[PDB]
């Protein structure tokens, strides 16, 4: 039977607290210096209160029905408030109780990046109820289909960290809101936070200590500079010079992109996909919600290109035995395709929801 | 004899950066939000100075006095700069001077919850003599008693981090003195820190990356939770809406309350817990000061608790072999009694022997 | 064949994150309080496109010429873009790759310090220039001299984390620069920042979670706080008073006092090169550019001491066979000597290019 290695542990604890930091506070202060002045004490309110509260249904039922077996689409409730799980058990090479908790991190920071961004123009109330709609039927489900056995890992979808279940998802789930700076040092802080916490967000994908986290290391490092480079040279082309936005907003343009990809390309392949996710994210915003351009467009750049860089030939740890570049290009797409329809029909019905109990309108 | 775990010692160093986090700048942000704009510079400074106070007098005695082998109140003076502890020593299974690091950064968080509150009030001077006398013959004390083999942990006291060594200890101090928000953003932010720390205060007081430190980090995610939306449902249903202070103030309430019961606890204690706390504090506010209200009142109440969740049939860990719930609840009651007395006291002497030698009110 | 330990796997992860928080936000948030209003929004961007370029530069071609096997000054180029360097390859007890980022960070921090300060002066163009020509031929060559078997480290000098390559390097670069506060709020957080970054940066430079990382850990604790005291009671006693930007300065002091010593000094030698760093560091200033007479004096002053209290009778784990303390202090002081002058000589060259290219001075 399976046992735990205090490394991986010790790893993936500390893994976790770095991805709780980007929500608490990173999200919060990157929104908070982007957004009205005015709207700066509420919209932290709201990132923190729907912080709370997915921590809350990750435990009661969020884990047991994303990481549960169950069938291609949701897991089970045989996890309720983890019971049935032993302190002693374990997932793959940790204690079952660190990958409950790493798994809850990435919902809490997929919540917090719509709640920034809308908190602006929706009621309290209104918030609550989407969370809990888009979480239980969005978040839950597509991270059970990418990671949890379901229908897209089935199909040997590659997405290390996050472009689709992340991403992608918050990304549509934003832009369907939309449609229904103040303080650029704390946009650069919360920038820095998010950077910082994103070594455990991809790193801590690999889920222990070992060759594949340095990998995904080194590539989070590599994509973010490049991503740098790429958007402040377009911005130096575009607009005449480099801006401190523009520098933040290729930081997270490369952390995105590589996001998918980190654990499984080669450095010149994280140096590339940087550089293009840098150049696509400027792209995108040329054509707060902007940030749904970014992780948007970064998102579904990084999916596709993780289908090319893979590749043992251009330095990637290479796809799965019989698995040509062709079709896990096909299978990316088709990962793509179904978490934009899966978030935005969901997304449509929480936000539905709410303004036909509470209203959806800041009254 | 017993070897160290490289892991543990690798999870115990990190542990340890995150409490010292805590404080600097943590609690520093926390206060310097919440006090007037004309006091933060003087904050700031204090708590900078006495937090390196803290780290010399710990090396020099401090360790020694709390943790070497003495009596029921207090260890020895063998390990005076770390005299006789060789580099190799292990402690548990990490080696000692972690253990060294680990211990000094609780002494450190504990007086800068008590400097920060108190600054604005209190001569410089003074608080210096105040932090000599009360962390030698309170924090070392009761460390001692209850971590260091003395008289609680020798009558089976529960506390794993330090509901009454760091909170109660703490808040009494705070009490004594004080009886003798112009930046909310800053405020949010500190919280964020302290609560990201404090998955190495509560998870890195197992000692090592096991299923102990696991189950303390989930129930530190619970707990905090759970005690937001309990303050803020509060807040709605007295004053008919939520605050930016209010959800901060949540977040402490739960991260106190769940200090000693985190290690022993099953994530239903841990919810319970949370919400009870999130709610004494809103209760204690209401009836920078009020700091020690949250941590006075959720550390009792956190302490209290501890001795009802670890009950195996609630889904704890369970109390020591022959001790049933009512001995243990006794045992919790006479430990808290304990610790406001002898808080206390000190406290009170320290205070009047500054305001003796150098006059207690900022001149 | 040498296999990577996981637990020192992941220490040293989480020690590169914590060295890269120091650079960002850490120093960006230090030099954003001191530096007028009007040019943080330069200056931010101007430390985040660089950091980006050193990542960049480090991946391409750094790593190989700073760590490859060459000769006393250089490496080589058989490791480009990270060719040759198996996924799977081990460097002391950790995957290489880990060794790659945790390098590329102190890389990073060291170009931080230069621009941070330089920013408001110097043309955008400009830096980026000099920062190209400084990395390539003096931080390289120096890292090689020091921890890539070169010069300094055949002929035994005792650097642990950087006096010369980090601190020295950078202040003689500024200095030459400098030749050719708004928000102490803001210094204090970047301050804070930068000391739990450090914790990565000295102890994480033992590369494993040994008993040599624990006293490098209690040392930077130690040596911060003694600094403190010194600078702050110099203060008192010159100025009549402590001031926040004092205290800070001393933990900056002490820092970087420690820095070459931390791994191979007692705890005892950690508070007298606390209070004689934190002393120099306050005459060096009374005799932003300031902070390059912090890094210079006390690296210096740390450089010389770790000749001293790296004696086993003065509690130190001792130096090398058959060296004795005068011998080893006279190596101290040539690599500081030639540290200096290969800084500076290169400096110049970087600055002259630029000003020969696109000019110095701001437009």
């Amino acid at each position: 039977p399976a046992v735990a290695d205090k490394a991986d542990n010790a790893f993936m604890m500390i893994c976790t607290a770095l991805v709780l930091f980007m929500t608490i506070p990173g999200i919060a202060l990157f929104y908070g210096g982007l957004i009205r002045g005015k709207n700066v004490l509420s919209m932290l309110t709201q990132v923190t209160v729907t912080f709370a509260l997915v921590c809350i249904l990750w435990v009661v039922y969020g884990y047991s029905l994303a990481f549960g077996e169950g069938n291609n689409f949701f897991g089970n409730i045989n996890w309720l408030m983890l019971k049935n799980i032993e302190l002693t058990a374990v997932m793959g090479s940790i204690y079952q109780y660190i990958h409950v908790a790493f798994q809850g991190s990435f919902a809490c920071i997929t919540v917090g990046l719509i709640v920034g961004a809308l908190a602006e123009r929706i009621r309290f109330s209104a918030v609550l109820i989407f969370v809990v709609v888009w979480l239980t039927l969005s978040y839950i489900p597509i991270a059970h289909m990418v990671w949890g056995g379901g229908l897209l890992a089935s199909h040997g979808a590659l997405d290390f960290a996050g472009g689709t279940v992340v991403h992608i998802n918050a990304a549509i789930a934003g832009l369907v809101g939309a449609y229904l700076p103040h303080n650029l040092p704390m946009v650069f802080t919360g920038t820095a936070i998010l950077y910082i916490g994103w070594f455990g967000f991809n790193a801590g994908s690999a889920g222990t200590a070992n060759e594949i986290a340095a990998l995904a290391f080194v590539n989070t490092v590599v994509a973010t500079a490049a991503a740098i480079l790429g958007w402040i040279f377009g911005e130096w082309a575009l607009r005449g010079k480099p801006s401190l936005l523009g520098a933040c907003s290729g930081a997270i343009a490369g952390l995105v992109g590589v996001t998918p990809a980190c654990g499984y390309i080669g450095v010149g392949g994280a140096l590339i996909i940087g550089v293009v996710a840098g150049l696509a994210g400027l792209w995108g915003v040329t054509m707060p919600c902007d940030v749904f351009g970014v992780h948007g467009v970064c998102g579904i750049v990084g999916c596709i290109m993780t289908g090319i860089f893979a590749a043992s030939s251009l330095g990637g740890v290479g796809f799965a035995e019989g698995v040509t570049m062709g079709h896990q290009l096909l299978v990316q797409l088709e990962s793509i395709a179904i978490t934009i329809v899966w978030s935005g029909v969901v997304a449509f019905i929480g936000y539905k929801l709410a303004d036909l109990t509470v209203g959806l309108r800041v009254p």
